[PDB]
């Protein structure tokens, strides 16, 4: 059955590290597994790297091929006895989402899976340590939380960088979307996976933005000049792996050539894509122009820019993204002379914490808005739905209009991750941002005889600047996160729409513990995206502050009719967060350009003067509990 | 919450000028308010005239019975709609203070409510023109000391006469202590609002006379008789409701009588007042009389003088 089936697959999963130890009389026999095994199994796994990526790639290949499930089981228990643990991790959760045999199946959690990643150095130790301290059944509960001096402000953005759900998303996102993606040899394409590629990115930047203004602090600069040196950060991370962690940066060093990339080539791929935004095509491999297309250009970008291996063409615009994550991680040791592991940028499980990721992504995010700018303004035609007009908004909490936030306790179990030995249960106690629940009210008229069919848009914006209140809407256009997207039908007449936030289309709704796992539910049977991928509910708005921070809440309804596309796909699956994940093996949900109505350039002064008709911005407050 | 009641109290208070209009299917659906909001929003509310007073009594009544805090917002979201404005912001002013459910609350403030009472005509113009000249986020301050060629020395006092404050306490005085209070509906009863009428009166004349004389000026006389004509004095405030203004009175004039009362009616009243005072005695209704006691007087005298419904003829 499918219970059997998820069983199996959760010890693919467990003691990966101790998995090592090859135990292979000969590969020789594994011609599939001829390939791999290149990386050495200690060695940490590069998600941005080339080379390691070709391995993932054949590594995932070999699954995707496996005739039956029971074969796949097989080729994988194996596999990873040889290979590096990191790849294995990253092939077989591809394989999971994507292989149809799998048709039944959840992926054990990240962060449980690798706990170290999530938790800091001491958490790991003490736990460790109180296993051995004094051997008993009894559970041993560590609280993450700490004690120190905080010179840097940058801690504040703490909660939100060093989120276990947030990171957790990223490492996922990346596995529904890999960049060494193959369509020809899946068969199957992965539907605008540039332009997601760009949409996903930019929105951890426009999140991160609003928690800085939440914060009081300035909205983050990009990384545009490469001789600027970079500010440190130390992640307090160990890998229980070997004797090593991430290697921290202090402050202040420019970034060095490494044997594999010089930061010259940096430079001359990002000039190079610069000049074909503007030129307006780009050159395929075979010397072809194609042109940056209003419907296509981001998505062709997005593959450049990554690179993925859709890249029209790799030879002359390289790998910029991917690059200057390696870059950046091993900006502490270039040569490898030390020996030092790579820093959290490695990861796309722990990038996030870096406050660097944010510099480079805003730079990489420049790059599309370039593109952006080159396309024309929309037209009240494109915005507008005639005879719909919005009414009102009201957001309903416990106070209306205002939502409250606040720090919960929650905790991980490290078990399935690291050795338990004699304890029944490990478990580090982490604090983490969240809020009160609200609904919203939508109030629309509808001015036409028959019933419509819209798709209502939910946004929120910052309302104040660094220097005092103004609603720019051009520079709105940055900070703008989307709180939803959904389908309402609307009679003739007035109508109120109610939506809770449980609901949000960005959001997650709940990841399954390996525990919970262990026995057998039913959101039903899809994959690594399963509870896994989405937004964190926690996370959906930001902070605020404890004055309670003016956002501006923007909901706009556009002809749903016109925004569906057509086509025969599944029963409901994983669509909860649709957003900014998208639809299993579907086209994307929505014509619309992703991020609309922002995407492009702003006109007006105000955001007020924006608004159509089909339009409302409401000002709510957001407030902080100490 | 408190804090989620004192939200809903603010927007019973908010443009109650636009709240007009009955937007009411069947208008009969206050069918408590058929009767009263007999006055259509033409004149103005009057706070001392005796029909307009039983209107506001009448209003507050309901508000008084309403049954639960819930229940009080939605008279007072669908009565607001028939009953003219200013009756309500009274009615609804004097519930929010008394009835228990409103342990909680402030009333919106009668300056901010009303700006155009408390500031002159030109400002306010000033103010709504500015809005319409240049649409923008922007803000508007307008300041509204102007300049003008002061004649009449009373101008020295208007610091005292035009202060927003004085005005809002006296607004605020009447509510807590209404006319029109009768202690049987509500039960509880006002501790001497007779003598308080009194007291706080005295008190702002007397205070009035420290200003005069601060000025240099003589103190104020009284308007003893009632022949004599009076001085003029225009306001200069408009009505954001509609039209009108405060009509302003031009210099020396004579007292004439109205449709409600005549000018003698009144004369005789002071008479009738002051001669039971001597006598030391009042005649109630059931013709009995009562001593102006030393305790007491003052508060019976308060009642029958201003006159509030406890007066006793």
């Amino acid at each position: 059955t499918v219970a059997d089936k998820q069983a199996r697959l959760m010890p693919l999963f467990k003691h990966l590290t101790a998995l090592t130890r090859e135990k292979l009389p000969l590969d020789q026999r594994d011609e599939r597994l001829k390939g791999v095994g290149i990386l050495p199994r200690g060695t940490l796994f590069s998600c941005f790297h080339a080379r390691h990526l070709a391995e993932a790639t054949e590594l995932y290949v070999a699954l995707y091929g496996a005739k039956d499930f029971n074969d796949f089981i097989h080729l994988c228990e194996q596999a990873r006895q040889i290979v590096n643990e990191g790849m294995f991790v990253y092939a077989v959760s591809v394989a999971v989402l994507h292989r149809e045999d799998c048709k039944g199946i959840t992926v054990p959690p990240i962060q449980e899976v690798f706990p170290d990643r999530f938790v800091p150095a001491e958490t790991i130790n003490r736990a460790n340590k109180e296993a051995s301290n004094h051997p008993d059944q009894q559970s041993i509960v560590v609280e993450a939380e700490e004690t120190g001096n905080i010179l840097d402000p940058e801690y504040k953005l703490s909660y939100f960088r060093e989120d276990i759900g947030i990171n957790a998303h990223h490492w996922h996102w990346h596995i529904v979307y890999p960049a060494t993606w193959n369509p020809t040899v899946m068969g199957k394409e992965k539907d605008r996976k540039g332009e997601l590629f760009f949409y996903m990115h930019q929105q951890m930047c426009a999140r991160y933005d609003s928690e800085r203004l939440s914060n009081g602090l300035q909205r983050m600069i990009p990384f545009h000049n490469f001789d600027e040196p970079l500010e440190g950060y130390a992640p307090h991370l160990t890998s229980l792996v070997s004797g090593l962690q991430y290697a921290s940066r202090p402050e202040g060093y420019s970034i060095h050539d490494l044997s594999d990339v010089d930061v010259q080539d940096m430079v001359r791929w990002r000039e190079r894509i610069l000049d074909a935004i503007n030129m307006h095509y780009i050159v395929d491999k075979d010397n072809n122009k194609i042109p940056l297309d209003i419907e296509h250009g981001t998505d062709i970008l997005g593959d450049i820019i990554e690179s993925s291996d859709e890249s029209k063409n790799v030879e002359y615009y390289g790998s910029l993204h991917n690059w200057g994550h390696v870059m950046m991680a091993n900006i502490t040791d270039p040569d490898h002379r030390f020996q030092e592991n790579p820093g959290v940028m490695s990861d796309t499980s722990t990038s996030l914490r870096d406050p660097i990721f944010y510099r480079w992504h805003r730079f990489i995010d420049n790059i599309f808005q370039e593109h952006k700018k080159s396309f024309h303004p929309y037209t009240k035609e494109e915005l507008s739905f005639p005879g719909v007009e919005v009414v009102g908004v009201s957001i309903n909490s416990k106070t209306a209009n205002v939502i409250t936030t606040l720090i919960k306790e929650s905790l991980l179990e490290l078990s399935h991750g690291i050795n338990f030995g004699t304890d029944q249960s490990v478990k580090v106690k982490y604090h983490h941002l969240d809020h009160e629940p609200f609904t919203y009210n939508i109030v629309v008229e509808n001015n036409s005889g028959a019933e419509k069919h819209s798709t209502v848009r939910i946004f929120l914006a910052p309302k104040y600047d660094e220097l005092n209140n103004k609603l720019e809407p051009d520079e709105q256009r940055r900070l703008f996160i989307e709180l939803d997207k959904f389908f309402y039908t609307l009679t003739p007449g007035k109508n109120t729409i109610v939506r809770n936030h449980q609901d949000s289309s960005v959001t997650i709704s709940k990841v399954r513990t390996f525990d919970q796992l262990g026995a057998g539910e039913g959101v039903s049977e899809d994959s690594t995206e399963y509870c896994s991928c989405g937004w964190p509910e926690h996370m959906l708005i930001p902070r605020g502050s404890h004055k309670g921070m003016e956002f501006e809440l923007f909901v706009m309804l556009t002809d749903h009719d016109e925004d569906t596309v057509a086509g025969l796909s599944e029963n409901a699956v994983c669509s909860d967060a649709v957003s900014y994940c998208g639809a299993r093996d579907d086209r994307y949900p929505d014509k619309k350009a992703m991020g609309f109505p922002f995407d492009r350039k702003i006109e007006a002064r105000t955001a007020a003067e924006f608004l159509t008709p089909n339009m409302g911005l409401t000002d709510i407050k957001i407030k902080f509990h100490g």
